[PDB]
């Protein structure tokens, strides 16, 4: 054979890769996860999961005819859970998607069957990832994952509100004429309607936004910056209407979150994790706070410093999610 | 206003950008052309072309919404060409695209009609671009908007068979276990069904593969290297039958054009190109030779030494484009 | 001729060049960065020594198949900086152990008179960023000398002690300096300000949940967080010799903003007359928006009346010293 | 205290690095590879090993006042090796470098001696390294290591010959005008005056330029080709000369190959490896030929093809290096 002319073996290799990475569910999110993760040099092997038969493979054909521009030796697919053996982090964004007009909370029993498949399946060949939840409702679906998984609440992390403050420094840093890094702002709670802006933590360069407008986001603020937050619970409503879907800023959002896990950076992001024990919080509610996100999840959370009207929002957001959370069945 | 407490203005903004990348177009092909040179940082800002107005907007939102991860400060859009202005590079990606079961070259008269309408709008407002065209049949296109632009010919790039010679050094380096780019083979003329694989030139580490098999790429090669070829050939059509399109992979193969010419690499890379003058071409014919590619385009061509059924081949394959092009009006 | 078998030319100025004049350890960790970070289609290198210019150059060609900058050049004639967009000062006498970064003052300012109008002459329209210590007192130099615009004139003065500040924050608590936001302002020295009113992890101002952070009654004494940031180059003086790495990656992170028009803000040296309450034509750093057309704008930071006069004290400090400069 | 009134703390330790590099030498080249590694982000741990306490300590702290900049959120040093413990690959740079008019075979014996003590601390704390040996003559110190450390084959690397074929590149790319990745090229056998010009191999597109001027690389070659071989045997020495040392270029060769290892590329180097059994070398000699570079060190051996002069001038390398392994005192 032409191999063994050209090339002598020394050893068969133990195979096993050392920062694999599984995306379940090929649909727009899936693939924008995919394609930023490749171009983030994040894995040594990305294994694709669908129930799709063709689409998965073309997906992954597809991706593979780009190897040569990459920098993962490795591109794989299967129905079989069996390809997701040995991964470090498994992004799950799988499920029912919002049609135009829909809530994301109107996904739930759809996809909370979904997770009763998945889930299982992950845990039986990689026992020692990180999951992380896309799918929505993302918060809702982080406490299905973690009930269903039995892995430790650090191991089970939703993208949560990781892209809609992406969202809301984006808007602001165009208000302001300066890049999105430099504008500083945080939005907590649900990834949807219910979400919280944390006016007291707005600024650029340590200057509160509110300290020079103490109106800063109220019906009496003269520059409406109540918009900025509306904009951000409407932006993904707005974006189906015009393309059907939104994949690009969740799949950077998604590999942002993936790099910090993967690279261990222990930055903070604000996404879903269990917030019994915080602002008076006494259920098992998972909701977006700020978290330091490592190579083992999510290790330590920031307590944010809330207004009473913004822990009242919190609170309110909290028991929204709740409310469905409570009464699933799984 | 909050802007002006927090901020002290102190330069009048007359901004110009400085490495401006436009992509015309926002189907699947448009799209994994963005994204991929959004996160090459290649662009100061990337504009978005279309005449779907919905779409359009829904797209360059949602690239927008992602800016927090990127390094690409401006991503604009218009129906308008004026949106366009002072681009360095314009990437065509519009027009229609293959069925299943059709050839690149029957979209020749829509795609031709097509470019009448944008070449002479991008060049109104992009003096000192190049023009990359990505749209099909890709060789014909090039040439056409070549005649219509009236751009010097180093300055209109077909993306060729630069995909073509990913997809085959990445199933060579399938069948070697090596990493693609150490898998050298060149994959020439037609973008489509009459592509030439070099099997002369095929070679890892200056070994080439035709002396230690001198069947190689023939009928009697008892591993049928050939069926490598013909993969390369059927990947847009099988890729098409599974998810039905392709995108990814062109994507890729644009962003790493796109990365030659804004860096002014001059990395050798299957292009189109006028042919005229060489091996015995004697028509206006543009198909994918290996070119030097820079700040101002195609510089240089590479001689590549063919084996006689090479050549033949290519020669073949210039007659089959030629044969739809000396048809075409414009 | 080989070439001309092998291939057929069909056509017979960079667009984004960047030049650092100096050789030093300094100029080699900015070229280096730069390097790294594929900002230039071409870079150039100036220096006085023609061996070790010479070296250093064909060191980094060496290396060019691991690069993606295809022109790599060098001479001690300016004609080699010709059009370069972003021209990077980082030549004269270096800080010593002990010893102020002040000590070196008209030694630099003597170097300037002759190395700022041969930049001017060979690229009129550049950005010029001032590395060379005092950076302070040298921006004002090399913006009164080459009668640029003060946009066009930056100091990347307090870049590095912020960035060794929210190093020095990440470490006590446990958070990538990424998410640890704290501004050093005023003097790249011993006069610097750190603005404790600013210092916050996801918008949580530390102060908030100590009222006595940064001052001397500060029972966890986060003033020593300070005090490190101020000590670091004469604590790196004094074990490797000079400082090179942070300072190198500091520029670098100046020359992207700059050359892909990012407007960060960075607290970099700038003009401050008017602003912050000061009267002369003195150079500090302020948090300033930089991009393709350098510092376009200043964030007017809110300053706590201790802040203030620390900034003050600063911006005295400095003029002291210029005052007594000839040039 | 601050930060536990800042931070709630949900996790439990358990700190062990996943892609851990480690630097022993913090001379001009050991910064140079840690600059290299650390600016190219391949690692989550960086340690660095040296013998004089301050200039260590004072580099360590040097690159950490940069971890803004970077995405390495761990830099360490010491001069005891359990800093070391649980990398993924070590690289070692430690020892006397050749002066002006000296060979890099004359520090054969003060580098031999060092490596007794380097080799048994490095290969103590780390289970899983891959060793990369950087220090001179670094053909023979690959073999030292290798007896010394008492590792299989696959995990012994020599930077070797990488940076003569990189060098090689580049001279040829600027005779060319094409970049140094466009041009193709191996210079082999010792990293030293004996290394191997593969001119039958040399091309552009899979053009051979043997096949263009026969006489290439011969005295015959009107170009005098055979020149860029000298001024690649000549380059270190040139460099020494006018700075005193060299650093840039072989930092970027070291991280190019801890960068194939770290993500396992399986990428085609030219490194340092027994050759026993290839072009009738019987003995355990180490030089450079192409190998496959991986997660498990070198897993595969390319048999390139010689012209029987080339491979007369790699069987005298192998015997000049041959030599000098008869020389060592273990
Ligand atoms: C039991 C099941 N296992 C799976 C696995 C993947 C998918 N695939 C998608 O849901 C892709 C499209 N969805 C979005 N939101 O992109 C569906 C199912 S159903
Ligand atoms: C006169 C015309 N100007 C344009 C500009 C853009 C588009 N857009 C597409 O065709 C994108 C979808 N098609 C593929 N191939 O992706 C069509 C036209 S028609
Ligand atoms: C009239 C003059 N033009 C130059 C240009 C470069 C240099 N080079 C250095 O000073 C490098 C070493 N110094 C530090 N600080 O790294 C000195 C001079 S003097
Ligand atoms: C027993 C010993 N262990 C070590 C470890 C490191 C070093 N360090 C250098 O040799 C740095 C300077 N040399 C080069 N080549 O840069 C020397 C020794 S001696
Ligand atoms: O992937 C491929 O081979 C090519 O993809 C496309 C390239 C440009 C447009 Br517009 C549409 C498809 C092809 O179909 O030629
Ligand atoms: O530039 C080059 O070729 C090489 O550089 C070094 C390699 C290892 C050490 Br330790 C020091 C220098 C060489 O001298 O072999």
């Amino acid at each position: 054979a032409l191999k063994d002319q050209l090339i002598v073996n020394l050893l068969k290799e133990e195979q096993v890769p050392q920062n694999k990475i599984t995306v379940v569910g090929v649909g727009a999110v899936g693939m924008a996860c995919a394609i930023s993760i490749l171009m983030k040099d994040l894995a040594d092997e990305l294994a694709l999961v669908d129930v799709i038969e063709d689409k998965l493979k073309g997906e992954m054909m597809d991706l593979q005819h780009g190897s040569l521009f990459l920098k993962t030796p490795k591109i794989v697919s299967s129905k079989d859970y069996s390809v997701t053996a040995n991964s470090k982090l498994v992004i799950i964004t799988a499920g029912a998607r919002q049609q135009e007009g829909e809530s994301r909370l109107n996904l739930v029993q759809r996809n909370v069957n979904i997770f009763k498949f998945i889930i299982p399946n992950v845990v039986k060949y990689s026992p020692q990832c990180k999951l992380l939840i896309v799918s929505n409702p993302v918060d809702i679906l982080t406490y299905v994952a973690w009930k269903i998984s039995g892995f430790p609440k650090n191991r089970v992390i939703g993208s949560g509100c990781n892209l809609d403050s992406a969202r809301f420094r984006y808007l602001m840093g165009e208000r302001l004429g300066v890049h999105p890094l430099s504008c500083h702002g945080w939005v907590l709670g649900e990834h949807g309607d219910s979400s919280v802006p944390v006016w007291s933590g707005v600024n650029v360069a340590g200057v509160s936004l509110k300290s020079l407008n103490p109106q800063l986001g109220t019906d009496a603020d003269k520059e409406q910056w109540k918009d900025v937050h509306k904009q951000v619970v409407d932006s993904a409503y707005e974006v189906i209407k015009l393309k059907g879907y939104t994949s690009w800023a969740i799949g950077l959002s998604v590999a942002d979150l993936a790099e910090s896990i993967m690279k261990n950076l222990r930055r903070v992001h604000p996404i879903s994790t269990m917030i019994k024990g915080l602002y008076g919080i006494k259920e098992d509610v998972f909701l977006s706070v700020p978290c330091i996100l490592g190579q083992n999840g999510i290790s330590d959370v920031v307590k944010v410093t809330l207004t009473p009207d913004e822990e009242a929002r919190l609170k309110k957001s909290a028991d929204t999610l709740w409310g469905i959370q409570k009464e699933l069945q799984f």
